[PDB]
């Protein structure tokens, strides 16, 4: 079944996509800071909160990008955070919801970013990378090819992003540089480069314009196959004010989505959005998965 | 039996390497003031201690060189020290350590530098050398041989590399001279000559380059069999934390660790180093014996 409508369906999205096409090419939704949405105290919340709804829920409503913030324990475990705030969600717990999601709908992939958060527990002997790799990443969940990954190598598993150093094991895409609020461009693997628009702490007329600008270098540039874009559009807390990831996002998401819907392009990139909801209205995420009907 | 996977092991990574091949040619893991890792007291951890897991431990982490330094008893019995810092060891137990490894891993062996370290207690018989030769050395799990020692006859056994004055006993690698703090070249005996760089006490710059220019020229002479190449990546206390050798040790680790990664060499030397674990992230030890691939 390969038909434009099948876009539709927000929880089997990337069935209709050919298996051949390089990850890259695809537009793909994506949450920032994903794990943040138990957060309760509002002052914790202005400050670090970028989601209101759990795993399964940004999933069915077609993210395929998902933000992991990790710190390692003493048990061996690591558990998500964001700066000095414990989420209250533990890694085990995202993979098992990413399972439960590719055992429903197997024409899916899980592209799962995990970065190192916060400094190691005093007690734990292994590093975040050989603990991660040691106990999480040697599940056959995982792909564990690299290249320019393809749809159809990624279908019913998590590919991974890697944002931490040191790692011993192939899989996934390698980590890379990463200057920190900044629009880079650098080297992944021997078959791909990448474009990050990652400017978090620049001022709202900054932000919007660095994201208009990223996204048409990828509109101008749809035929490049090997080269991944990844577009944040999350702007971080002011704090104690009308400045919080939620104010923002609540004109950021549906300005970007209109754009994109007038505009109609052919493709868009990785755009990795804070509060996944149905509240504002045109729905980012939405006109990023419609940006792929040219590739069906 | 005799391919390069065989490397992965770690309690057994000699077993495919080529008996006739001089253990000179082998690039070894080593660990630097073995001992120590008894030490509990912050402020002696701080300005004496370099490991923190015993010999098994290192030994089955791929370690074959030993570092011991030691002090002649009152009992005419050699314990271990670092300065004037007693350790809670002795050189029998080293020996038996490396005799149950031996057994358990009969196709590899083990290296073991003896040096004097602090003065004998008064109360003692002879002198040093002529207790070690006659109380320990005698055993025949002592390799007898000299010249450019092959691994097909230091299997199943220890081979001695003697860092004391007035050795009566042949066997293993002579007492050459050893100048403090510098990188030099000299002659061991009639078959072999040795570059040793052991710049402890040196900024770290200059450490950290000191230790790929050794490595690089192994490298680049990779078929020279007649040569010892010997590189400490230790750096010695500055009264620390903050400048500890686990301080140290945490950064240099993993930068040469993948350094070697990166250039995927052919040969690497006899590489000694502090703290021998699994906390930093790619392994020093494991980066070391994969450069045998080429031997194999
Ligand atoms: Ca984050
Ligand atoms: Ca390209
Ligand atoms: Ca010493
Ligand atoms: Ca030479």
């Amino acid at each position: 079944a390969s038909s434009v409508n099948e876009l539709e369906n927000w929880s089997k999205w990337m069935q209709p996509i050919p298996d051949n096409i390089p990850l890259a090419r695809i537009s793909i939704p994506g949450t920032h800071d994903s794990g943040t949405f138990k957060l309760q105290n509002p002052i914790k919340q202005v400050w670090g909160m970028t989601q209101e709804y759990d795993f399964r829920y940004q999933m069915d409503h077609g993210a395929r990008i998902f933000d992991i913030d990790g710190r390692l324990t003493d048990d061996n475990t690591i558990v998500l955070h964001h700066g000095p705030l414990y989420l209250y969600v533990t890694l085990h717990e995202f993979i098992n919801e990413a399972k439960q999601f590719l055992k429903d709908n197997p024409s899916e992939t899980i592209i799962m970013s995990l970065k190192k958060e916060y400094e190691d527990m005093k007690g734990a002997e292994g590093s975040f990378s050989s603990t991660f790799e040691k106990n999480y990443f040697v599940d056959p969940i995982f792909l564990k090819t690299e290249g320019n990954i393809k749809l159809g190598d990624a279908r019913g598993k998590i590919v991974l992003l890697k944002r931490y150093s040191g790692s011993n094991e192939s899989g996934g895409y390698n980590n890379f540089y990463w200057p920190d609020n900044e629009t880079f461009t650098t080297t992944v693997n021997q078959n791909v480069n990448v474009t990050v628009q990652d400017k978090y702490k620049v001022n709202y007329d900054e932000k919007v314009k660095s994201i208009k600008d990223t996204m048409d270098e990828t509109m101008n540039n749809s035929e490049d196959l090997n080269h991944l874009y990844i577009n944040f559009t999350s702007l971080s807390s002011g704090g104690t004010a009308w400045n919080s990831p939620y104010y923002y996002a609540s004109y950021i998401n549906p300005e970007i989505a209109n754009d994109i819907k007038q505009k109609n392009p052919t493709r868009v990139g990785w755009v990795i959005q804070d509060y996944i909801n149905e509240k504002w209205s045109p729905l980012l995420y939405q006109e990023v998965i419609r940006a792929n009907k040219s590739l069906i």
